[PDB]
C-alpha cells in the first residue's frame, strides 16, 4: 500500500471525502448547472452515439478536472514514483467501470424499442418488415462494439495496472532483502503473495464499485419503471414500487446471505490453520528422521479431514440458501409484473427491460457473492504480507 | 489415478466403451423395447412431476443395472480399497450432472406455456386472471426444489468424494515417505498438490461432461423446435435449420475460440518457467548471503516482465473474439427467428423457448471456455505430480 499510493492511510480517506463532495455537487446543482452553461438538452440516443453526445461530453470533463484537481494536490502534497499509476490509473479504472456499467444501461434501455417491435410482429403477420429487425440488431451491434473495445482494452490496462502493484511491492521487498532473507517462507511472500494480493485486491475493488455502480446506474432507471406498474401483488399500491422491492430484494437478500454464511470465513480461516500445521510438519520431517512420524501425520490430517467435513457441512446450509435465492430470483422480476401484466398497462418491451434491469443487477450482485471465498483469500494473504512487514520493523 | 481408481489404462477405457454399447443400445432399440413391456406413455409432464415417471423411473433402473454389471465386473477382476468411491461415486456424480441437466431440459419446457399466457394477458387487457399466473409458478417453483435439493446434495457429495481422492493419493505418498522425503518441495506435492489436483480434475471432468449433456438434451429439443422455423435470414430454408445453426455457432464458435487461442496455453507455461526459475534463485538467496546479487535478481524479475506482457499483449485478441462471440451470441438466437417472427408462424413461448435453448447451451459452453486457464493449472500440477512419483 504504502510502496504503491502515497499516504494510504490519509490517500483513500481524502479520495472518498473529495468523491462524496463531487458526486453530491454534480447531482444536486451541478450537473444541471454545467448543462445550462454548454446548452446539452436530455434527449439522450438510444442508439451508440449517447457516448459521445454533449451530455456524456460534460461528464467526461468533469470527471477529468475533479480527479485532475485530486492528482495535482496529491503531486505536490506528497510526490511518489508510481503516483502516475497509483492515482491516475485507479482514476482510469475506476472511469471505465463506471463506462462498462452505463454501456449496459444503453443496452437495457434498447431493449424497450427492440422487444415493443417483436409484440407488434407477433399480434399480426405481415405487419413489421425484417429490414426493421435488421436495423434494431445494428444499434444493438453499435453498443455492442463499444463494449468490446472498451473491455479488451480494461483488461489490458488493469492486468498492466495490477503488475505495476507487483512491481512496486517487489522493489520494496527487494530493496530491504538483507532484513527480510531470514523471514521463513520470504521467497513466496516476494513472488506469489505481491502478485495474488495485487490481482486479488484489484478484482474485488472493481466488483465492489461495479455493484454499487449498478445500483446508482440502475435507481433513476426503475423511477421512471416504476410509474407504469402503480400495482404490486400483494403488498398492494405504493407510491414507488419497483424501487422499494428491487433495493429490498437485493440488498436484504444480498444481507441475509452474508447473514447466513457467517460461520464460513472463520471455518475457512481454521482450514488453512489445519492445513498450514499438517505442512508444516511434513517440512519439518523432509531432513529429520524422526520428525514426520506415522502415528504424528495420522493425527495431523484427521484434523484436517474434521475441518473439511465441518465446513462441508455448514456450507450445504450456505447452497441450501445461495441456490433457493436464485432460482426464485429468475421469476421474481416476472412476479412483481403480474397485476401490471393482466390489467395490460405494460408493454413487452417495458416488461422485458425491467426483468433485464433486475437481471443486470443480480449479474453484478453474484459476482460479490461468487467473490466471496475470494475474500477469504484475500484477508490470507494481507495477513501473510503483515507479518512480514512487521519483522521487518 | 493408480491409488483411487483401478488399473487407469484399462478402466478408463472399458467405461468409454461400456458407456457406449449402453448409449448405443438405449437410443436405437433399448429405449423403445423396455417400455413396451413396462407400458409407458411417451407423455412427459412439464411439471416436476415428470421426474418420477415410468419413462423417467425406467431409465433409473437401466442406469443402475449399466452400473452395477460394469461395477460388478471391476469388483473381481481388480478389488480396489476405494472402489465404492471411484466407480460407484463417478457413477453417481455423472448421474446427478444428468438430472441436472434434465431439470434445465423441464425448465425450457417451462417457458413455452408460460409465455404463451404471457402473450395472450398482453394482446388483451383482462383476458387472463392472475391466478393462472400464480400457478405457472408454482409449477417453476416445483421444479426449482427438486433443482436446489440435489444441487445442495451434489455439491455435498462432490466435495466429500473429491476428499476421498485426496485422502487415497495421501495415503499412498504418505506410505512411501521415507522414498519421497528426500525429493524437494515434497511437502508441498503431498499436501497441496493432492488437494488441487483433486479439485481441479473432477471440476473439469464435470464442466467437460456437463457441456456434452447439454448438447445431447437439447438436441432432439431444437429437431422437434425446428418444424416451427422452416425459414433462415440468409441461407433461406434448409432441412434441421435450428439444429444445423445452433452446432455451427456453439461448436465451432467454441472451436474457433481455441484456435484463436492456441499460444495462449504455450505463454502460460512459459509464465509459470520464468517465475520458478525467480523464486528458485530467491530460495537458495535466503541462506546464502552472497547469491541475492540485486543484478541477477533484477535480470530475473526483467524476464518476468517481458514473458507477462507478452501474454497480455496476446491475450487481448483473444479477448477481442471472445467478448465479441459473446456480444453476438446475445442476439444470435433472435436472429435466426426473424423470418419467423415476421411471418408470425411462431408465439411468444416457441420464441422465447428457443432462445433458452441458445441460452442453456451458451451457458453450458462458457463454464468450459471460462475453465480454459483451469486446463492449465492442471497440466502444471499434473508434470509437477508426474516427477515426483519418478523419481
Ligand atoms: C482511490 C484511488 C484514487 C481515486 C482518484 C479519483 C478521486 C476523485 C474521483 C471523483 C469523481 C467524481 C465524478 C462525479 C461522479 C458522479 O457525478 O456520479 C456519477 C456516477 O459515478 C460514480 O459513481 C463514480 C464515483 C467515483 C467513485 C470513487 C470511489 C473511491 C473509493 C475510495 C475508497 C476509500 C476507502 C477508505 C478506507 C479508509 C453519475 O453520473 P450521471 O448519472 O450524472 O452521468 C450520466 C450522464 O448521462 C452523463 O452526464
Ligand atoms: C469412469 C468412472 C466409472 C463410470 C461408471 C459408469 C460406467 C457405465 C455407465 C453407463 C451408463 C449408460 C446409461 C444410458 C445412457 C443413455 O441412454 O443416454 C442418456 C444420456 O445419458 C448420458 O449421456 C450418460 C452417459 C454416461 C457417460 C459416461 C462417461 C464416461 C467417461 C469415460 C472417459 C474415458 C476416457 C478414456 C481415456 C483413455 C439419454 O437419456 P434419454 O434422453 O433416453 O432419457 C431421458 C428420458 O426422458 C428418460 O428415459
Amino acid at each position: 500500500f504504502k510502496s504503491f499510493f502515497p499516504k494510504p492511510g490519509t490517500f483513500f480517506l481524502s479520495a472518498f471525502v473529495w468523491a462524496l463532495i463531487a458526486v453530491i455537487f454534480w447531482q444536486a446543482g451541478g450537473g444541471d448547472w454545467v448543462a445550462r452553461i454548454t446548452g446539452a438538452s436530455g434527449q439522450i440516443p438510444i442508439s451508440a452515439a449517447r457516448f459521445w453526445s454533449l451530455d456524456f461530453l460534460i461528464f467526461y470533463a468533469y470527471y477529468i478536472v475533479c480527479v485532475g484537481l485530486f492528482a495535482l494536490f496529491w503531486f505536490i502534497y506528497s510526490p511518489h514514483r508510481w503516483q502516475y499509476w497509483s492515482i491516475l490509473g485507479t482514476a482510469l479504472i475506476i472511469f471505465v467501470t463506471w463506462f462498462l456499467v452505463e454501456v449496459g444501461v444503453a443496452v437495457n434501455a434498447w431493449y424497450a424499442p427492440f422487444y415493443d417491435l417483436i409484440q407488434t410482429a407477433l399480434s399480426s403477420p405481415h405487419k413489421v418488415t425484417i429490414e426493421q429487425f435488421y436495423r434494431e440488431v445494428g444499434v444493438f451491434l453499435g453498443i455492442a462494439l463499444i463494449a468490446v473495445v472498451i473491455s479488451v482494452l480494461n483488461n489490458f490496462f488493469v492486468s498492466h495496472y495490477v503488475f505495476r502493484w507487483r512491481t512496486a511491492m517487489n522493489e520494496y521487498y527487494m530493496a530491504n532483502w538483507q532484513q527480510l532473507r531470514h523471514i521463513e517462507g520470504a521467497a513466496q511472500r516476494v513472488q506469489e503473495d505481491t502478485m495474488r494480493f495485487a490481482s486479488t485486491l484489484e478484482n474485488m475493488g472493481v466488483s465492489f464499485i461495479n455493484a454499487i455502480m449498478t445500483l446508482i446506474a440502475f435507481l433513476p432507471v426503475l423511477v421512471t419503471l416504476s410509474a407504469h406498474v402503480p400495482e404490486l401483488p400483494i403488498i398492494g399500491h405504493i407510491p414507488y414500487g419497483l424501487v422499494i422491492a428491487a433495493i429490498v430484494w437485493s440488498l436484504m437478500g444480498t444481507g441475509l446471505l452474508a447473514v447466513v454464511g457467517i460461520k464460513l470465513p472463520g471455518l475457512e480461516f481454521k482450514n488453512q490453520r489445519v492445513e498450514a500445521a499438517y505442512r508444516k510438519e511434513l517440512v519439518y520431517g523432509e531432513d529429520d528422521a524422526t520428525r514426520a512420524t506415522p502415528p504424528t501425520v495420522r493425527e495431523l490430517f484427521s484434523a484436517v479431514r474434521k475441518n473439511y467435513f465441518r465446513l462441508y457441512f455448514h456450507y450445504m446450509y450456505f447452497n441450501i440458501a445461495r441456490i433457493l435465492y436464485l432460482q426464485v430470483d429468475n421469476v421474481f422480476g416476472l412476479f412483481l409484473l403480474f397485476p401490471s401484466i393482466v390489467a395490460g398497462t405494460i408493454t413487452l418491451g417495458l416488461m422485458t427491460q425491467i426483468t433485464n434491469v433486475f437481471g443486470q443487477v443480480r449479474g453484478a450482485f453474484q459476482y460479490l457473492i461468487n467473490s466471496w471465498t475470494t475474500l477469504v483469500e484475500l484477508m490470507s494473504i494481507y495477513k501473510r504480507l503483515r507479518s512480514f512487514e512487521h519483522e521487518l520493523d
